């Protein structure tokens, strides 16, 4: 079948721009798991150019994957060696010989946008101003640009999936379910998505139609936890509510710390209508004014 | 769209035989994590009759539950409603309203099977005799013999996804996966499955079909985990690579502890020809021999 197709023809191109050799690779703690497998901290000798080790963060499949959890694993692997972004994560290589498959991508030492977030405060130790919030959103909005220009769908938006590299510096991540676009400007998943229901767009929800305004209320909800420095979209509502909740034409209320111009932003990213939501664009000169005008 | 259909649906049969008022419910500790959300220890009060408390497991959405997850729990809703069987986990009832969904299931004391063997040893603290592997393996076999006469492909048969209830009773359970295959004794799936590899038939693989023959080989795997008391299959192997191992014809080489007529019944469920395996009933007969023939 198509994964059984992709798998041979992926052990079929090993690609020297991008393999890399598995005895230069060192595995150390797990960071975490994701959508599809679980991302190790690791270092690996002489990579690409780079004299020495480099930290470096790695992905690969959990125990017991499925043929759902590769895909997904490969799909990441093509979406990463397209793009290039300084808010973007960045591919680094993979090994897909003599052992499990691994990618190797930039290491962002704050880890998730959320456990920053949640870490910290408003001025919980780490002290966060009004001003670094509207900066961190406009870093995401200009990743979000770039991959729009593209011709690509994230379809998994959310602070979770946010990377906080050093200097602070928003790197988009987890590319597993994003889909290119070229064609027909919207991706159609016949199968329930595997995308939270909290933060995915009313007509992707009932209708499965996914596009770059679907992003855009994805990052809405995003907007939302990073004012609220990490809180839970909907809170004590269940997900299976949602459907009746957002065609009734409610979405969640102003949080508190919030302009009201930063509120408003989130409920245009929410219209029920996609094309009277703003464009990342938009969104980017909107934040930048935020800025600007606080100062 | 489909899953929008289902719930308001299912939130219009509050049905008073399945319905049970949350208040009468009391969730303790968390179990653990299956294929799409989480289980509870719980405690019911008047549960279907019972006076008094009874102690049950309660199945729920995990956090930032996707729309795939809840067509699974749901499913899984559906399948129990419809089984009755000493060798498959029961269903008591369901929260519906004033909250998340919840599913009361019947509670199994000793947890997953794979988890009770790994605890065990032949004869690491509980003695097991190769007696007693043969009867799990046979209550198994029973159970599935009655859920394919049902015309249900399980589809996700693991020594995980099996219960051990007081007096050690193997309870079949995990039904978020399984289909009904009454029209065309077959269930194909367009999408990637999400059932780990390594318990996968070569034809659900590579075909995506699935049948009680195919749960036939899942049940092979199931047979080599019990051997191996919770052994993890094709060791050291990476799921991609069971592919090309599967289709050249390779399988997992007889186990330590194992009988060669034990063996050949693993090897017969593991045949490329879905009808060249054995069908349950058959299965349960060459269990059944052994188990006589050892006294
Ligand atoms: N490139 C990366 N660098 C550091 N941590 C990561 C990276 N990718 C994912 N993670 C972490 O792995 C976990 C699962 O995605 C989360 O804690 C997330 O922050
Ligand atoms: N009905 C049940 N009774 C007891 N434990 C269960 C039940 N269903 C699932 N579990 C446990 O929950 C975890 C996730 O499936 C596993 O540890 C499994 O054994």
């Amino acid at each position: 079948g198509p994964l059984s197709l992709s798998v041979d023809a992926f052990k079929i191109l090993e690609d020297p721009k991008w393999e890399f050799p598995r005895k230069n690779l060192v595995l150390g703690k797990t960071l975490g798991e994701g959508e599809f497998g679980k991302v190790v901290k690791a270092t690996a000798f002489h990579l690409k150019g780079r004299a020495g080790y480099t930290t470096v963060a790695v992905k690969m499949l959990k125990e017991n994957a499925s043929p759902s959890e590769l895909r997904d694993l490969l799909s990441e692997f093509n979406v990463l060696k397209q793009v290039n972004h300084p808010h973007v994560i960045k591919l680094y290589g993979a090994c897909s010989q003599d052992g499990p498959l691994l990618l190797i991508v930039e290491y962002a030492k704050y880890g998730s946008l959320r456990g920053f977030l949640r870490e910290s405060r408003k001025v919980d130790e780490r002290a966060l101003t009004m001003g670094d919030l509207i900066s961190f959103a406009w870093q995401i909005s200009q990743g979000m640009q770039y991959l729009a220009e593209m011709k690509l769908v994230h379809r998994d938006l959310a602070a979770r999936n946010i990377l906080v590299a050093e200097g602070r510096k928003m790197k988009i991540s987890d590319f597993g379910l994003s889909r290119d676009v070229y064609e027909e400007d919207s991706y159609v998943k016949r199968s329930q998505g595997r995308i939270p229901v909290k933060w995915t767009a009313i007509e992707s929800l009932f209708d499965h139609i996914y596009t770059t305004q679907s992003d855009v209320w994805s990052f809405g909800v995003l907007l939302w936890e990073i004012v609220t420095l990490g809180g839970n979209p909907y809170p004590g509502i269940p997900p299976e509510r949602l459907f009746n909740l957002l065609k009734t034409g409610h979405r969640m209320e102003r949080p508190d710390n919030c302009s009201e111009e930063m509120y408003r932003l989130m409920l245009q990213c929410w219209k029920q209508e996609p094309d009277k939501r703003p464009v990342f664009a938009d969104i980017s000169k909107d934040l930048e004014k935020m800025m600007v005008k606080r100062r």
